[PDB]
């Protein structure tokens, strides 16, 4: 009936409530926790299965504005049914999507940035029918999101699931990311993240520059059709030159990110509605490109490079030349977009947000699910708030989802 | 049977060693507890002296699994040992390990331990029974040997000393200390803290003893022991038997000026161990230190030594804002320094990217023999730099696994002094 929580730090302590709304699992059982494990087509609902989910986030968005119980709630009720049964689905209103749409988001216990789900500018593009309808609505949401460097988050949410053989998939997993090559000497030019996808890219028909940082094409795909190439308007993505303000040779090292993180391959449900193309974005917290984009030893694996003109001793673990260059890039990072005014957050300023937040959600809403593995930033994790607050890990919907890859399901026409 | 995966090498594995997990973990299909730091309360025997069905079962697992362990079970000693712990739970409330039994225990113990990262070691332990034990002053003796042993030098070595288990629970073995090696901490009349602010009101218990405190930043604590539910003594140890590390920096001639030391030997001693059902509430083990111990948590955490200021300062760094990083920065630095002073000084000490290194090993060694491996991810991984180290990016499963080691009250909230 109660949970209780407790920053180890402060001796706060918060009581959750909220996570008896939760009904969906954790993947956890019992006898064993499953915390760490990253992910724990004909599968559309059927008419008996949608009548309770529906029911559910309707009675929830109607208690949300405090008209429950309401003649518009009673009518607004039925008249979903009605559509279930006639068509063994329904359409929500704009309403209910914009509400959806932030509430997947504020409960999304994985993301540290919650404290601004309410401001989310969401794009209702479920009146598209094709791969170029999609490039020109993806092209709106990149260029309002990207505001020349005065960052706002916002949602495109495509038309959503029906049988199943005719969903809409953006097949990037984010708007903008860099091309991977593999050489024939077993080295990696670009993104070794995306070898794969620049592979997909290419036998579509994209004719690659063969660079460390090409931005690679969009891949869209309408109404289950097969997908189609475009290429963003260069002007529309905005890149920071990665330089120090202390070594000078950094700037030398040749690198550049991309100021907009825009996830475009996870799904988004409401009210057992499936949006299996929903492109979201917000701004960068610094960590996400200074530690795994470009330290990771499967990403761009910089540490040697930058310790190297760092001088530093390298040939012992314990003199943590890992830990001094990661530092330093990171730095440079924050440096880099503060400089050119492209929004950005370091993992300090995010996690005792977030923390504010946590306290603010217990407060009005009876608790905050929250993904500790997650929640605490990739360095200096016991410096920061969020790694002596304990957190409780429920799933509340609407929420975003993994899908598998599109490539791995689609059969092509 | 569930699987686990290593995102760095795609590295698969496959545990069905949970299923011989005895203990509710706190979460459930619906919410999951793995950031709670003590999420259940289930325990594998009730409160008090529990009657002859409550202890025996327990006791025959135990048996049956290190029977099974040296490949008898079913043999003759097996069935003998049932008889016997069955007549010794008629005739006492409880029964009593033998030698074997003891080791085997302590050391699976550990082995079992989901939150410790150098189980590398497990089966290489050294076990000082002390059951024996009747007095504060022979808990004394035994602990000073332990810490000699453990010590060694500098050349560290991994013990625990066992005191007698819990018979009626108004009789209890404790050590007060939650280890046996740390410093103190004041309350200064300004507001302010001195010393260590962890062990603020365990040294004030101490004062409230007789110890009198020499009133400084880094003063090793007395003993507390209790012997037999009696009132606790204090002790002083003897300091030739405290290893002790001056911190300085392979480059920073100023960091010596900071005039800070750390302590060799991480002993814990306030934790419980169970094995068979019996519960040794006196139990303190030591290993060595990881660096990110002593350099992350205890000297930067804010409730504790929170140094990094003076040490951004030393550096002359921008810390006017979050985002120049100076605090991981001074952290980094600080790191560097703890374990060029541990090694300068030849004593025993590991750095997080070999230790973390060395728990992956351990970990496809126990799966591939064991059939699993319980890891807490949230503890495994270190406090700084976790995702260049390797266990950032494994997939880990916990459970629990008897015997263990369990956190029990501190004894000032329970005990009835006289
Ligand atoms: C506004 C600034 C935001 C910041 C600073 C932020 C920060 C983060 C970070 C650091 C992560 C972990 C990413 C990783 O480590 O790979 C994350 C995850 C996530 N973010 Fe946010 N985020 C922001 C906005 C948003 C928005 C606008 C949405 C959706 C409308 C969103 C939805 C999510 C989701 C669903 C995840 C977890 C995905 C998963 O489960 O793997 N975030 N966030
Ligand atoms: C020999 C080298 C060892 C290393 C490097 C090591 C490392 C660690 C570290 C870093 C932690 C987390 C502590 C914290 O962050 O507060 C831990 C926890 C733990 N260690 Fe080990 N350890 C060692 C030996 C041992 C031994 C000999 C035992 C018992 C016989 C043991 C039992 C435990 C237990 C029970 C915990 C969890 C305590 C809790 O749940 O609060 N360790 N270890
Ligand atoms: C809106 C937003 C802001 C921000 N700072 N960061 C992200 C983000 C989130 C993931 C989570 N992401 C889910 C898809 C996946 F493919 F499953 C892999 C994990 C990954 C990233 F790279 C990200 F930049 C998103
Ligand atoms: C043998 C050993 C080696 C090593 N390197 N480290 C530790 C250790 C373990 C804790 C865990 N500790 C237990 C008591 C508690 F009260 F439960 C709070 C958590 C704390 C420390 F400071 C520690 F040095 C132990
Ligand atoms: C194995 C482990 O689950 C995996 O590395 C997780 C850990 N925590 C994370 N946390 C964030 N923010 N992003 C990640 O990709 C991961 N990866
Ligand atoms: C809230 C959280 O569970 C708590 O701060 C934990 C996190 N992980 C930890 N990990 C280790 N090794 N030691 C700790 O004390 C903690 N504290
Ligand atoms: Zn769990």
């Amino acid at each position: 009936r109660f949970l209780k929580v407790k920053n180890w730090e402060t001796e706060v302590v918060l009581t959750d409530t909220l996570h008896l709304k939760s009904t969906l699992e954790t993947g956890c059982t019992e006898y064993i926790c499953m915390g760490s494990i990253m992910h724990p087509p004909e599968d559309v609902a059927t008419k008996d299965q949608l009548f309770p989910l529906a029911k559910e986030f309707i009675d929830q968005y109607y208690s949300s504005i405090k008209r429950f119980g309401s003649k518009a709630h009673m009518e607004r009720l039925e008249e979903v049914n009605k559509e279930i049964d006639t068509t063994s689905t329904y359409q929500l209103k704009d309403t209910e999507l914009i509400y959806g749409a932030k509430h997947a988001w504020r409960n999304a216990s994985r993301c540290v940035g919650r404290i601004q789900w309410s401001k989310l500018q969401v794009f209702d593009a479920r009146d598209c029918t094709t791969a170029h309808g999609m490039f020109n609505y993806i092209c709106n949401h990149v260029k309002y999101a990207t505001n020349k460097g005065n960052l706002r988050s916002a949602i495109t949410i495509f038309p959503q699931r029906t049988d199943g053989k005719h969903d809409f998939r953006v097949w990037n997993s984010q708007l903008i990311r860099y091309a991977g090559y593999k050489q024939p000497d077993g080295s990696t030019l670009g993104d070794p993240a995306n070898v794969q996808f620049t592979e997909i890219c290419i036998q579509q028909g994209w004719k690659p520059p063969r660079g460390r940082f090409d931005v690679l094409p969009l891949l869209l795909q309408a109404n289950g059709n097969d997908p189609e190439l475009f290429q963003i308007p260069p002007e529309l993505v905005l890149e920071v030159p990665i330089r120090h303000p202390k070594f000078e040779w950094f700037k030398d090292l040749g690198l550049k990110w991309y100021g907009l993180p825009a996830v475009s391959n996870m799904l988004l449900e409401i009210g057992g509605l499936e949006f299996s193309a929903c492109p979201f974005s917000g701004w960068y917290m610094g960590t996400e490109i200074g530690v795994r984009d470009y330290c990771d030893n499967s990403r761009y694996n910089i540490l040697e490079e930058v310790a190297k003109k760092m001088n530093l001793d390298m040939r012992k673990t314990s003199s943590l030349w890992k830990d001094q260059a990661l530092v330093e890039i990171n730095i440079a990072v924050l440096y880099s977009f503060q400089s050119d005014k492209v929004t950005i957050v370091d993992h300090h300023s995010a996690t005792e947000s977030f923390i504010k937040h946590m306290e603010n959600e217990y407060r009005c809403r009876g608790g905050c699910p929250a993904d500790w593995v997650w929640i605490v930033p990739p360095m200096s994790g016991s410096i920061t708030p969020v790694f002596h607050q304990e957190m409780l890990n429920y799933r509340l919907t609407p929420s975003f989802e993994y899908q598998p890859d599109p490539w791995n399901t689609h059969v092509w026409k």
